[PDB]
This record gives C-alpha cells, sequence and structure tokens, in this order.
RNA sequence: GAGGGCGCUUACCACUUUGUGAUUCAUGACUGGGGUGAAGUCGUAACAAGGUAACCGUAGGGGAACCUGCGGUUGGAUCA
C-alpha cells in the first residue's frame, strides 16, 4: 500500500514473488506484482508505482499494477505445465549454438 | 625483679604479578545446511502395471528430480 507515481517502465526480470523494474532513466528498482496479473515476462513495459520510502531515501519495493498490450509473445507449451509465455515484445531472435557438446539440426 | 607495652621477626592469609590450562558470553571475515515462498526457469520422479512395479539398507554415477549394482520385503498389478 501507499504507492507512488503511475508511469511506464521496462521490467528487467521475473522472480515470482517480485520483479526487477527499470525506470525511464536506468534505475534498478525491484517491485512486487498485482494479484490479478495473469502473466509477466522479461522486458515487458508496464504501469507501476514505486511504493513510498519509509526511511527518507531508503525504500524496499514498489508494485506493478497493470500490463500493456503485447507486440509479440513466445508461447511454448509443456507436459503438466500448460502454455507458458517466456519472453515478449521483441522483433528479432538470434539462435545461438555451439559445436560442443553437440550441433544438431 | 615479676609482668606489660612498643618495635622487630615468623606462621596463616585477602588483594595483586608472571608463566600456562579448563570453562562461559559478546563480537566475528568466511562457511555448512535447513525452513518459509500461489503464480520464475529446468525437467516428469512418485500416486494406475503412473507408462523400466514401488520401497528399505548399502557402494558408485551425474545440474537436479533420480539411475544402475548387490540383497531383502509386499506397504505391487496381472495371476494358476
Ligand atoms: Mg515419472
Ligand atoms: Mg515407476
Ligand atoms: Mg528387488
Amino acid at each position: 500500500n501507499l504507492f507512488g507515481e503511475p508511469d511506464e517502465g521496462i521490467v528487467i526480470s521475473r522472480f515470482g514473488m517480485h520483479a526487477d523494474v527499470e525506470s525511464a532513466d536506468g534505475d534498478v528498482h525491484r517491485c512486487n506484482i498485482r494479484r490479478t496479473i495473469r502473466s509477466l515476462v522479461t522486458g515487458d513495459r508496464v504501469v507501476w508505482r514505486p511504493g513510498k520510502p519509509a526511511a527518507e531515501g531508503v525504500n524496499v519495493k514498489g508494485i506493478v499494477e497493470a500490463v500493456h498490450e503485447r507486440t509479440s509473445v513466445l508461447t511454448r507449451p509443456d507436459f503438466y505445465d500448460g502454455v507458458k509465455p517466456i519472453a515478449a515484445n521483441i522483433d528479432q531472435i538470434v539462435i545461438v549454438s555451439a559445436i560442443l557438446p553437440e550441433l544438431s539440426l
């Protein structure tokens, strides 16, 4: 509770109970998520509020309220897990492989 | 003179010093796991004969669930 400014920022990573949200200038600021969010992926622009600092300058987390629309999505299903998106909102993928241990086709 | 006091010395002994032990708390780089986590990734182990029957004990293997070897049990299906 006692949230801050609703703004647009880029989510750095996903950690289940919380997420890392980069602001509009390059500030690593970890936040938790809203209960009604169906999914949150790496690199998804969101609407979020950075809580409120309890100590002056020292805050713990904020919240991520809403999720914008998807440009792309990477949905891959799995046995006994269902269809799960991995990453989203991307224009180019680079398939990276190595000759070790194997190079399959 | 007898005797006493003072003073000195000795025995006992508190505090105090060194050497070196046992025990206890606080601090403590680092490090060993374990628990609590609905949505995170990795796999599909077990529960049906759960798709190589499972499990216990022991040795080895490898991100991991686990696997194989030896022996035991039915807390196993199908049974003749
Ligand atoms: Mg299995
Ligand atoms: Mg089995
Ligand atoms: Mg056996």
